[PDB]
């Protein structure tokens, strides 16, 4: 099972608003004002379905928390491929500037 | 309880049932990642810039938004000598077999 069921609560990509103005950060960030970041949650149950893209070592643990979960923890649902923004700022010139920030939306979920 | 880190998980490929097709080694040292990511994130967890945003959000409503996990964030190989279904004896170099660091994701 190494390479060279609970349905709702499987592991999966959830809502995650982050709103700037509630964090204080809308004097400095233009625009999004809100986006959608994401989230990672559920459960990571054996046997793990394909699109949960486990590591050789989450098969292992998986399994070993399957046959004995008080000596073992689970994997557990990350993201496993993150996406950038655009984010708009003010510069020194008074000029409205689009930057990327990397790694803000989560792209996949999966059992590490 | 504690900060995220990384701590001993013996593997027994017997035990798994996996010495039906693994011949060597029967056993290896894997770790595993456990703990909690809250702030300070200290330096060595590595949090993603996701990561970092999720842990604010918590931070702000935990019970709106959930905390980061504790992951194997650089891992290691293992070589391993098996028979597959047609008899004939392998040997494979596997991925990600042994956890190197641990941090938030």
């Amino acid at each position: 099972p190494l390479a060279t069921k609970n349905l709702k609560a499987e592991c999966s990509r959830k809502a995650l608003h982050v709103n700037f103005k509630d964090m204080g950060w809308d004097d400095w960030i233009i625009a999004p004002l809100e986006y959608e970041a994401f989230h990672c949650e559920g459960l990571c149950e054996f046997p793990l379905r394909s699109h949960l893209e486990p590591t050789n070592h989450a098969v292992i643990q998986t399994l070993m928390n399957s046959m004995d979960p008080e000596s073992t923890p689970p994997t557990c649902c990350v993201p496993t491929r993150l996406s950038p923004i655009s984010i708009l700022f003010i510069d020194s010139a008074n000029n409205v500037v689009y930057k990327q920030y990397e790694d803000m939306v989560v792209e996949s979920c999966g059992c590490r």
